[PDB]
Parts: C-alpha cells; structure tokens; sequence
C-alpha cells in the first residue's frame, strides 16, 4: 500500500506498507526517510512534521551534499584549482554548507513495482550553488520491497568537473524511543581502520588507524557500551563515535556492518569504502523526538560514503566527479527479525 | 475557501475561491498563478499539472529571477567588481539563468484573514547559485481577496552584496482559449517611452526611444492588433511585443495599464518603474493550452519590474541590493467587470 500526505510547509509524506505490513516513509524535503516502524515500533528516529526538522535538525534522515562529511577550510581542489565552499561549521563546510541539498523540497514520482515501491527524488543543484561547480542533476531513489529492504540509490550528472559524495544520514535506535541510549545495542562492522579526527573541530588528523586491539574493532560483534565507555583517545574527543570506519572488503555483496537489539536487527550493505559512524553525542540537548527527549547516545548512524578527509589523505580516495561522467551511489539497510 | 491538492511532481495546487465566487490558483513550483477564472472562463494561460510547466514550457505565471529579463554577456557589477551570471541564451542571462527560481519547489503557508487569503512561498538562493552572491532569503505572497484584487509581494534580504529584480510571468488571454489571439483586446498603458532592442539576441539597445503617436502608443486605449499589425523596426524585430516600456508616473495608487475584452477588464498596479510586455510572438510553436494550440499572439505579459538594460543604461534605474537591507515590490492585477465600454469586432 502507497499513501501520500501533506508533511507541512508544501512537503509529502510518502508512506509505503509492504506485504509484511512493515511500514517506512519519506518526505520530498530533502529526499529523507521519515519513519521506519515494525509492529508499531519505531527503528529509526525521525519526526512528525516538516517544521521539526526545519526547527529542531534538518539532519536526520536526509540526503546530505553534495559531499558528505566535513571539509578542511572548505577547501576542494578543482582542476588544479582551489575553491571554497560554503562554510557552515567556523571554517568547515559540513554536509554541503548551509541551506543544502537536504533543506530543499525536490521533486518526485513513485513507481509501484508490486513486491517493490520506487520513490525517485530529484533535484538540481545550480553551477556556483555553495561554491559548488554545476549544475549536478541529482536524484535520489529509495526503494522498500517485501523482504524488508530499503534501498538508496543515487544518481548524478554535471555539466562540469565537480566534487560529489553524499550520503543518507538516518539514525537508528532500535529502543524506538529516543530518550534510551543504543549503548544496548550489538554492532558488528566489517572494518579494521578508521579515520582518527584532529581535534574538536573534527577535521581529519591526517593519518588512518589500525583498530585491532581497540575499542573501536567491531570485527566481532560487541555492545556499544564497550566503546562508549573506552578510554580511548578518540572516544573521549568526541563523546563517543563520530569517525569514518574504512571497509576492509568492497562491494555491494558483502554485509559491511549489523546492528542488533533482542531479536530485531538491520544489516547494512554498500558500494561505498567508508562507513561514517555517528552516536549522538548530544549530551544534555534533549532533542525531542515524538514527545521524548533524546539522551545522550539516544541514535546511531552508518553514513556509507567515501571517507571525509580525502582532500588531506589521497589514499581515501578520489570524490572528484567528472563534467558527462555518471555517477553512482547504492547503499541498502535490511531488516531482520528473529524467530 | 481554501483547497490543497497534489499538481504532479510533488507540488502542489492552492485553489482560492472569493466571496464573488471567482477562482484562482497558484503552485509552488516556481511561486506561480496556475489559473484564474471568471465563471467557467479561464482569464490568463496556464497548464493542469505540474509536467506540463516542465515539459513545455516553464516560464508561464512564475516568479522568475532574481533578475527577470536579459543580462548582456551575463555581466553586472557588484559593489565595484563584475561578476559573470550563468548564460542561459547565448552568452546572455535570461531570467535569472539555467533552472532557476522558477523550477524549483518552493516551500510555503497559507495564511487565512477572511475576505483575503495569503500564499506565501519561500525559497533561499544560496550563496553563489548561478553566479548570484548571497544567500538570499527570498519570499513571494500571493494574495487574492473579496475585492477581486490579486496581489503579489515580494521579499529579500541578502547576505551579501547583490543584484535582485524578480518579476510575475502570467501571461494574460482574456478569451479564455490560447488559440485565439489577444489582437481583440483593448489596451492602456501610461507609458510614453519604451526600450529598444538590439537585435535578435534581444539585449537592450542602449537608448530610450519616445512612442508618442505610434503604433506603440497606448496611453489612450487601443486595440492590440495596432499593434501586431505595425511594421515598426523594432515590432518586426521580435514579431509583435517584447519590451521594456517606461511608466511616465510611478506609484502604486496609479492604474498602470488596463487590459478589455467586452466587459472583462484587468487593470495592472505596481510600486515598479517599468512594464515589460510579450505577446507570445510564439509563431507557429502551437504549443498547447487546454488541449488548444496555441495562436501566435496567444497571450500578453505584463511583467513589472527595474527594466532591463540598465548595466548599459544607467538611467533606466540600480537593482543593485546592499547586504542585510529588505528587498520588497508590489504588483496587484485587478479583475472588474463593465468598468467601460469594449464592443469590437476582429
Ligand atoms: O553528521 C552530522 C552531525 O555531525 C556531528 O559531528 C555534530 O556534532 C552534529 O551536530 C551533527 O548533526
Ligand atoms: O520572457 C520569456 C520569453 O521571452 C521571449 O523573448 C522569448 O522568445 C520566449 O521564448 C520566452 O518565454
Ligand atoms: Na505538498
């Protein structure tokens, strides 16, 4: 079953049941996923009008870009040379700078495929949008199907050499209330590296780590507790996690990382080398989602992306996007339940 | 009362209906008028779903900008230094340049005061889109009331130094058809000079020519097939009305220009400086309106705004917009019935 609504402020909600009578939604502002519910569960955080995300994060849930991550001094080499991007976090350009991409209304149709329901948003990012060379032709799919599978596809084009790498920035929390910490929660991650920060600024150090022997090896499943209460350098910087994880073995296939809580679980699957990882460091903040106020470590994210940092680190990789080349971008989040 | 509904592609159709019982609507696909109508009769152009707008042609009753009109070579200055707009027609920016404003969904709220209704849309232009400095924080209200006055407000602050003159595309035909020309329709305009063009890549030409006593001269009603009819240079340059006419007094309070056919008429106000009218000189394009091909001369604009050209005439005005200071402009198109007395024949 397929239902759209009013969201607010001119935007959609799309809401898709599948056979299973599991339910997932999204709204057109910001090609984002709104709500992800089993048997009247949320697994997701999200809330209940466009206002809210306007007023409260217009992160959660949302396509963010055109480069996910943040960027050193907003500075991207192009073409030999420099440009400065929108710098929305002191000298940083985080998520593409400020208004992005994940503040916009795009445009969208819906294609029933029976056991499959295709939501294809898009947009055009402008040449010059945020310091961004265009224009990118953007659209995002998201997809659920009767096995439970929500799919991101992402599609672009532009009309000059640019820079593109975004992501989905949905948060889990599979407590489904907002106010209980997924320090319950069993991550296992298919990653031996990760990307070490510099400071409170958060910009790359400089150098990729070995994570074998730390808290931060989730080779083998572990409760995040373990990392939220290490001693670690990087954990105590930043109050948990907030670093880009690099995938030891690449492609589509492969189950990169599960989240796990009783007999409910979400693998994540990607074509993308890094996985972000982000757990709400908010500490007193209180974000209220659905009447509850978050806690600490109330949501966790896995930003399948290339590695923010590339810029300092070559070896991340390259998110340099080609004028005519076509770009593209799968990531997949399937839920599970234990019988 | 008020309806919302889906128009296609995620935007929606705002559906007002007055007290008079007239209807108008509006999209928020480009903060656009879709329709207005005076039992059952259709008084401007307009498509039935957000597509079409895509697909044929997008300009039809948008807010178009931030510059409406033609930027020769895309350049204008800012604060002493030149900046390059994108170039969407040659190397000149039209309308703001390459999917601008009037493609885009624009966020909005409506708010209910009784014998009026606002639809205000928003939208911000970051920083740099199409060349413009910014960001800017852009908003446009329709409004219609009992009054059978259709207003619409305009809003800007910048963050940074920039250029901002926006204008209203509707695109009137008072025969309720497209395939029936406006060369029927009687009109008056209080202007007695207008901008002429170049040639055919329609940048301004660099000097302000007097219509007094011509083809062009309307102060005291005529038919628009005077017009169409004119062999002027500048007439057969475009074929028929493409340009920039200079209001002789300016105000809000002052009936600009007047549009009639038999008892219908639309009188145009404005807080702007100049008129720029096309008369869809489409030729044999055809494209369709309500299943109707499309007439050459199907339709006439009345585009108030800073005319174009004054990066080469300075006198035509400065859109130039300081940094954190509050862009606003008013145009209200206003629907009466039997105000004179039009009974021609064409
Ligand atoms: O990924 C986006 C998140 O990045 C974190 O480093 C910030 O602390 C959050 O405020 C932000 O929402
Ligand atoms: O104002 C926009 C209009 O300008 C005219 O000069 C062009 O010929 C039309 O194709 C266009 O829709
Ligand atoms: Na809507």
């Amino acid at each position: 079953s397929i239902k759209i609504r009013d969201f607010g402020l001119g935007s959609d909600l799309i809401s898709l049941t599948n056979k299973a009578g599991v339910t997932i939604s999204f709204t057109n502002l910001g090609a984002r996923i709104v709500d992800w519910q089993k048997d009247g569960k949320h697994l997701i955080l999200g809330f209940d009008s466009a206002k809210e995300y306007l007023e409260k994060d217009a992160y959660p849930g949302a396509t963010v870009g055109p480069t996910a991550g943040r960027i050193k001094d907003g500075l991207v080499k192009i073409s030999g040379k420099d440009y400065i991007l929108n710098q929305n976090e002191g000298p940083q350009t985080l998520h593409g700078g400020e208004e992005s991409i994940h503040t916009k209304l795009w445009t969208y149709e819906v294609t029933d495929l029976g056991a499959e329901v295709q939501v294809k948003f898009s947009l055009v990012s402008n040449d010059g949008t945020n310091g961004y060379p265009g224009k990118i032709e953007m659209s995002v799919t998201h997809s659920f199907d009767d096995d439970n599978k929500w799919k991101i596809h992402y599609e672009a084009i532009s009309d000059k050499d640019t820079v593109f790498n975004p992501t989905g920035h949905v948060y889990f929390n599979l407590n489904g209330d907002a106010s209980e910490s997924v320090e319950n929660h069993g991550l296992r991650l298919a990653a031996s590296r990760f990307v070490p920060l510099k400071d409170q600024t958060e910009i790359v150090r400089g150098d990729i780590v070995d994570i074998k022997n730390t808290d931060l090896d989730f080779r083998q499943e572990k409760q995040l507790s373990n990392a939220f209460n290490s001693n670690m350098e990087q954990v105590q910087l930043v109050k948990g996690i907030d670093h880009p994880f690099l995938l030891d073995q690449l492609g589509l296939d492969k189950e990169q990382a599960r989240l796990t809580l009783d007999d409910t679980s979400i693998s994540v699957f990607t074509d993308q080398p890094s996985i972000v990882i982000f757990t709400a460091n908010f500490g007193d903040l209180g974000t209220l989602y659905h009447e509850k106020k978050q806690v600490h470590h109330g949501g966790i994210t896995f930003e399948c992306q290339v590695s923010p940092g590339s810029e300092q680190i070559p070896e991340l990789g390259d998110i340099s996007l080609k004028a005519g080349e076509k770009y593209q971008a799968t990531t997949i989040y399937s839920l599970h339940t234990k019988l």
